[PDB]
């Protein structure tokens, strides 16, 4: 049942992959490992193959490898990066040292389709719809992305979009204010804040909150969404955090209609619901998909949710060989998608 593997050196690393993956071509590398483009002769698909670096070097590396693999195996949605294949040239656990991950080759992210231009309202609808459809699924697995930005959104020529965690082979511009401040209780709508920032930028052709630094970022945010009202302040536990809010100059929320000039009034309404300062009042991914702005794309019967995602491993402190063994189990149990 094991396919025939072949060796090949690139960039200065011995790749050992099953024969089905042909014409390996390095696309990039980093501290995580290396990625090659390949042709999958089994499927006729152009795939990316990633060889992890130092997957089991330490307890932390091993747990990270297991984390990454477990998550990828669980993410099964059109708008979220998933797994076509996972393999190892190892024939046993004792042999097991390398992990390779396989996914659809992606050639572009949101930045390089947009090219910092105004997109049409129809195009924005389609892109934002997809992000939110992916987010609904992600959030239903009780996961928060936390790092949504244009570089974490892969987009093909047909503007079909997938959410990434790591980009292709600043961030503060899309971060929710509660993360910018050190408010130690955030919800999934931190990702909705990010989506609103992305949406605004797609519509306007300009970064919504291009802060120069941490402080500037919050200044820019608060100028638009206002300083915390009395309802929000009542939910802030630390005196000094409230002291920090009050010390800074008090400004009203701007009317987004007087900000996003010429935009579809439904786009403006949705942005208002995404960019509420109080995260308790921020629209969810599922509620946003039902918003009238998405009427041409919304299908309540094809916006699926994820299976329950068991994240209990996160609280465990195990030895390297235990994490390695658990990862090995996940490699061998992988069933390709249909
Ligand atoms: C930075 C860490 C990365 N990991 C992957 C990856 C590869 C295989 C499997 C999985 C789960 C992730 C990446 C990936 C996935 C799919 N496509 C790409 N493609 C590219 O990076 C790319 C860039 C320019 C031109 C052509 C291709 C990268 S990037």
């Amino acid at each position: 049942e094991r396919p025939t593997f072949y060796r090949q050196e690139l960039n200065k690393t011995i790749w050992e992959v099953p024969e089905r993956y042909q014409n390996l071509s390095p696309v990039g590398s980093g501290a995580y490992g290396s990625v090659c483009a390949a042709f999958d002769t089994k499927t006729g698909l152009r795939v990316a193959v990633k060889k992890l670096s130092r997957p089991f070097q330490s307890i932390i590396h091993a747990k990270r490898t297991y984390r990454e693999l477990r998550l990828l195996k669980h993410m099964k949605h059109e708008n979220v990066i998933g797994l076509l294949d996972v393999f190892t040239p190892a024939r046993s656990l004792e042999e097991f040292n390398d992990v390779y991950l396989v996914t659809h080759l992606m050639g572009a992210d949101l930045n390089n389709i947009v090219k910092s231009q105004k997109l049409t309202d129809d195009h924005v609808q389609f892109l934002i719809y997809q992000i939110l459809r992916g987010l609904k699924y992600i959030h239903s697995a009780d996961i928060i992305h936390r790092d949504l930005k244009p570089s974490n959104l892969a987009v093909n020529e047909d503007s079909e979009l997938k959410i990434l965690d790591f980009g292709l082979a600043a961030t503060r511009w899309y971060r929710a204010p509660e993360i910018m401040l050190n408010w130690m209780h955030y919800n999934q709508t931190v990702d909705i804040w990010s989506v609103g920032c992305i949406m605004a930028e797609l519509l306007t052709g300009r970064t919504l909150f291009p802060g120069t630094d941490h402080i500037d970022q919050l200044k820019l945010i608060l100028r638009l969404v206002g300083t915390p009202g009395a309802e929000l302040l009542k939910k802030i536990s630390s005196e000094s955090a409230r002291n920090y809010i009050q010390s800074l100059t008090q400004m009203p929320k701007m009317n987004f209609a007087n900000v996003f000039i010429g935009a579809n009034p439904l786009a403006v309404d949705l942005l208002e619901k995404m960019l509420v300062l109080d995260s308790d009042k921020r629209i969810t991914a599922a509620q946003a998909l039902a918003h009238a702005y998405f009427a041409q794309y919304h299908d309540p019967d094809d916006e699926p949710v994820a299976d329950p995602y068991d994240q209990s491993f996160e609280s465990r402190d195990l030895l390297i060989d235990e994490w390695k063994s658990l990862t090995y189990d996940e490699v061998i149990s992988f069933v390709p998608p249909p």
